[PDB]
C-alpha cells in the first residue's frame, strides 16, 4: 500500500485519540505532579509535564499523511504508517523504535508514580 487518505485519516484518528485516553489516564492518575495537563484539538495532542520535564506534540499531519512527534529531550520525528486498517505500527525513517516505543523508553521515567505500557494501544503492532 500506502494507506489512501480516508483510510489515513481513520488509523491516524484511532492512534491519536487512544494516546489522548492514555496520557489522559496516567496523568489524572499521577494527582501528585502539578503543572500537569493534556490538550487535544485539531488532531494536535499536547501533553504538558510541568515546567522541568517539558511538552510533547503529536499531531496529525495530513498532507504528508503522517504523525509527527516533538519530544523535550529527543526532538522532533516524522512517523510512517506501515501494516493494514488490522494492524499497524508507526516508524521513522532514523530509528529503529515505534511511535510508541519511542514514548515507552521515555515517559516511565518521568511518571514513576504509574505502571506505563503504551504497547497495548492500537497500532503499534
Amino acid at each position: 500500500s500506502t494507506l489512501d487518505g480516508a483510510t489515513y485519516e481513520r488509523v491516524c484518528s484511532d492512534t491519536l485519540d487512544a494516546l489522548c485516553d492514555y496520557f489522559e489516564e496516567l496523568t489524572e492518575n499521577a494527582s501528585e505532579l502539578q503543572g500537569t495537563d493534556v490538550a487535544y484539538s485539531d488532531g494536535v495532542l499536547t501533553v504538558n509535564l510541568g515546567g522541568q520535564h517539558g511538552t510533547y506534540v503529536i499531531n496529525r499531519q495530513t498532507p504528508n499523511k503522517q504523525i509527527w512527534l516533538s519530544s523535550p529531550t529527543s526532538g522532533p520525528k516524522r512517523y510512517d504508517f506501515v501494516g493494514t486498517v488490522a494492524a499497524g505500527r508507526w516508524i521513522y525513517k532514523h530509528s529503529g523504535q515505534s511511535l510508541h516505543e519511542l514514548l515507552q523508553q521515555e515517559i516511565p521515567g518521568i511518571l514513576k508514580s504509574q505502571s506505563v505500557d503504551f504497547l497495548r494501544l492500537p497500532y503499534c503492532s
